[PDB]
């Protein structure tokens, strides 16, 4: 997961 915004397509919270 990733909680951040700069995960984008990786923004998992």
């Amino acid at each position: 997961i990733c909680c951040n915004p700069a995960c984008g397509p990786k923004y998992s919270c």
